[PDB]
């Protein structure tokens, strides 16, 4: 008998904007119970500090750069010189997804909400190892229904923002999208209570646009502007998550169900007032604030409740971890993630990752234990000791020239194993990413 | 009366492998007379340290990266993810060439030898402002005829290596290609002795493959291996250059003819035994050895014979210099080169370039006066003072942190004005370029 798997994946959430992450202002009671029921990771990372490359890594358990998925796939934002534009941008078809791996172990598979791994029919979830789908192909959309007007008077790329059941059944949500996503995950759990199931629950929460239940806004009278709306949407994500967690309890599935909460990248603090405290930086930079994310795994009877795990882990680990728990035997050799279960349980006391990497064009990172080397296009490479400087305020490059040179060589060694990107952003977005990094260069504070 | 213009452009030649450049072993008597007849530049640069991007800059007078021509166009060597492959790689059609500009001033225009700005019919010289053509579309070819056998049993991209008159008149040279190229330039000068003419003479010499007249090899008994063959081919380039210079004398055109000798990039010392003394580095790195080239301009009666010009100049300058000398009035505003004539003659005492840039992906350079900042993917950015360290052995980065930061920002500012590349090399060539850089990291000496 094989465990059910629920991967709850938030969008553009603050590292510091959950109760279990030390938030005073924000309220995440259901996710607080999820944290206390299992293991909270203090050093959980995504594979990129933007939506698309992150999800590509999560879905494959592979450094997404190794198959050209380097820069974010945003239809209408790519260079006129870009190899693939619009709907042709997607997860290469030769890649085997989390869905595909769990379908081979006889799981019923579903994805609710944000896909963002290609808009063209061939990149559709139901072609990528998911039996079931309710969400949108694109990167973002309204948390309420679109009018007939707005849908008819939309540009060529607006079809990816429209809510979709399975293959091309376009119907708009009747209700706040976050609540619709939660409640459809719950229906799907009840409809599949007898077989093993895998649910990728990809909330568009708390990505822009800033849109909330009026019910949620009244609960934060003290808060103001974009922060008031983040809190409302967060409470929303927490309620919708609650629907799923309660249903598992209600049906006695919680005993033999893995539940993972995480986040696709660090918070874009200037767009959605997210707060990455106590980390520097945001979405689309490779400071801890961009790449370090809230990360929970709950598995009752298997993981001790109320435990922390302090060693670095990656979203990349989730494919092999899930597959191993689903008693999987035929794991591809091209997989960069490790099975986390032996490490969580104490059977392996080693770090699950000595060396970790990030790369978007000239911006790249190598972490070797607790050394962080950051390469930029516009300034000397910086070196940080994360064992004593979680906030990256003390550049140790100057006083460690030989460690910088070695780490620079190891980072280059890893770049040589990557494909060239399959698509390129317009040049000017590199400037926006770096100006934002500089705007949020200091540690964020709670609150 | 408008002056004739002859641009003699060698391939993969050594910075140190000409008599007028201080060569011990090699013989370039015709080019030695060319140097003495005009101005030798001690700091002449190409716009990239490889064939294709270099030629793209030369032909447009523009930083070739500003229209996506960043990495070398070699059919069969591009990433499977590359936006354009094979014959579709070429100088974008929206770009106006040196040929186009001089055809508008009523010049008869011709190109002999290596084109390498696109193999497809639309990228052909006769579409890009040349009335006449005898050469090959591709990057390299044998210095002797190809058999019917070799031509029939060649890969899809071999058609670019075949010798071509005007538009698709394929006939193989009956004689050493360097001698055939020189003698056809001379025929064309005689055939057009009465009207103003422009000849781009792009010798494939001294690019691989290493192939010489047996007559030339016997003149270098003391030399051995690849060096013996370089010397023979060099003597060959010098004789073939001689045919052109003698013909101008013979017809009394020398009085009113501008002659430029230069080189498309620094010498690939490990492939053709070229020697970039006294510079560090080679082809495909951005040390002085890659980007700094022999550079002569002769205009009898107009430029003082036997003169040196010590301030940096670029191949980029040749389009506006040529155009201005052809009494051109309607120069595009997108042009990065300056007219060198006022600077050569002393009318402008200012540097013709304060700030110069190079970029191939993560490898980039900014020069500000005699400060050279070099960015690499695999090591800390280096700073050199070229006024006192022509050989780049004394890294001043650590002792000049503020200059490094500012220059890093100016270099980024210039990257933001560029398009993304229109095509990408396979990943593994970045490793080969950097291993070669390291093999030739020390100053080359005469040997
Ligand atoms: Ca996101
Ligand atoms: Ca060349």
């Amino acid at each position: 008998s094989k465990p059910n798997i629920v991967l709850i994946f938030a969008d553009d959430a603050g590292f510091g904007d959950f109760g279990f992450q030390g938030s005073t202002q924000l309220k995440t009671p259901n996710l607080d119970k999820l944290a206390q029921s299992g293991v909270r990771f203090t050093q959980g990372y995504v594979s990129d500090s933007t939506c698309g490359p992150s999800r590509a890594g999560l879905m494959t358990g592979k450094y997404q750069q190794r198959f050209g998925y380097e820069e974010i796939n945003v239809p209408g934002f790519m260079s006129g010189n870009s190899a693939l534009k619009g709907a042709d941008m997607g997860l290469p078809l030769d890649q085997k997804t989390m869905g595909d791996y769990l379908k081979e172990q006889g799981y019923k598979t579903a994805v609710f909400g944000k896909w963002h791994l290609g808009d063209a029919d061939r990149f559709h979830p139901l072609k990528r190892g998911f039996d079931t789908f309710l969400g949108f192909r694109g990167g973002d959309r309204s948390y309420f229904n679109y009018s007939e007007q707005e849908m008819k008077n939309g540009n060529k790329h607006f079809f990816d923002k429209k809510l979709e059941r399975d293959f091309g059944n376009y119907e708009e949500p009747k209700e706040y999208l976050t609540d619709v996503l939660g409640k459809e995950a719950a229906k799907y759990i009840e409809q599949n209570k007898d077989e093993p199931f895998f649910i990728y629950l990809a909330f568009n929460a708390v990505h822009t646009p800033l849109e909330s239940d009026p019910k949620d806004l009244a609960k934060f009278p003290n808060l103001t502007g974009k922060r008031k709306e983040l809190a409302a949407m967060t409470l929303g994500l927490d309620r919708a998550s609650g629907y799923v967690l309660d249903k598992l309890k209600e049906l006695g599935l919680d005993d033999n169900t893995i539940v993972v909460f995480s986040n696709d990248n660090g918070g874009p603090s200037d767009k959605n007032a997210s707060n990455n405290a106590p980390l520097a930086g945001t979405k689309s930079n490779q400071l801890e604030g961009g790449i370090r994310v809230p990360f929970l795994i709950s598995w009752p009877k298997h993981i001790k409740p109320g435990s922390t795990y302090d060693y670095p882990v990656s979203t990349l680990d989730l494919l092999p971890t899930f597959y191993s728990a689903a008693k999987g035997k035929a794991l591809g050799s091209d997989i960069d993630g490790v099975d986390l279960l032996p490490y969580i349980q104490g059977e392996n006391t080693a770090r699950p990752h000595k060396v970790m990497y990030w790369k978007k064009e000239n911006r790249a990172v190598i972490r070797d234990n607790d050394w962080k080397l950051i390469r930029y296009p516009d300034r000397p490479a910086e070196l940080y000791d994360l064992s004593s400087d979680i906030s990256e305020q003390t550049d140790l490059a100057a006083k460690n020239p030989e460690r910088v040179k070695t780490m620079f060589k190891s980072l280059f060694e890893w770049e040589l194993t990557l494909e060239r990107p399959r698509w390129l952003l317009k040049r000017k977005y590199e400037k926006y990413d770096i100006d934002r990094m500089d705007k949020y260069r200091l540690p964020a504070t709670q609150p």
